[PDB]
C-alpha cells in the first residue's frame, strides 16, 4: 500500500533527523576540558620539577659537607693527594718516599726545618 | 518483495553506520587520552636528563670543594683553617683553641 510505505519512510526518516541534532554538546564541552586537563598536567609537572631539583641540591649540598668534614681531618699528599703518612713541615706530607722525592724541587723553594 | 521489510533492513544499516561512527569517536577519545599520556611520560623523561645534568655539575662541584679543602690545614678544635701546629695532624688556627684542645689531644701528642 502507498500510504503505508510513505508513513514507513516518513517515520526512517524523522529517525535520521533526530541522529544529526545528537552528540554536539558532548564534542563541543570535550574541546574545553583537554584545555583544562593540558593545562593542569603542565602546572603539576613544573611544581614535580622543581620539587626535585630542589630535593637532589638539598642532598648533594649536605653531602658536599660531610665530604669536606671528613676530609679536614685527614693529611694529603702533596704531590699526588692520596692520604699521607708522614711529613716535611708545615703543610707538606707525603704518602711515601718518591712523592716527597717527586716534589722536592717545587718544595725546595719554601722549605722548613 | 515488501517494501516496508526492505524499509526495515535499511534502518538496521544506518543503525548500525551509526553505532560505527560512535566507535570512531570514542576510539578518537580513547588515542587523544593516549597521547596526553605519552606526553606525560616524555616530559618526566626530560625532567629525568635535567636532574642528572644538574647532579653531574654538583659532583664536580663536591670533588672540587675536597680537593680545596686538601691543600690547607684545618683547626683540631673548630675546623677552621690553622696556621700553627701542634704534632702530626694536629694544628690549630689561635692559642685559645689550642690551648681548649689540649685537654683531650694530650692522650696522643708530640713535641
Ligand atoms: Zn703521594
Ligand atoms: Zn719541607
Ligand atoms: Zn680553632
Ligand atoms: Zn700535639
Amino acid at each position: 500500500t502507498t500510504g503505508s510505505t510513505i508513513a514507513e519512510i516518513r517515520r526512517l526518516r524523522i529517525e535520521i533527523e533526530k541522529l544529526q541534532w545528537l552528540h554536539q554538546q558532548e564534542l563541543s564541552e570535550m574541546k574545553h576540558n583537554l584545555e583544562l586537563t593540558m593545562a593542569e598536567m603542565r602546572q603539576s609537572l613544573e611544581q614535580e620539577r622543581d620539587r626535585l631539583i630542589a630535593e637532589v641540591k638539598k642532598q648533594l649540598e649536605l653531602e658536599k659537607q660531610q665530604a669536606v668534614d671528613e676530609t679536614k681531618k685527614k693529611q694529603w699528599c702533596a704531590n699526588c693527594k692520596k692520604e699521607a703518612i708522614f711529613y716535611c713541615c708545615w703543610n707538606t706530607s707525603y704518602c711515601d718516599y718518591p712523592c716527597q722525592q717527586a716534589h722536592w724541587p717545587e718544595h725546595m723553594k719554601s722549605c722548613t726545618q
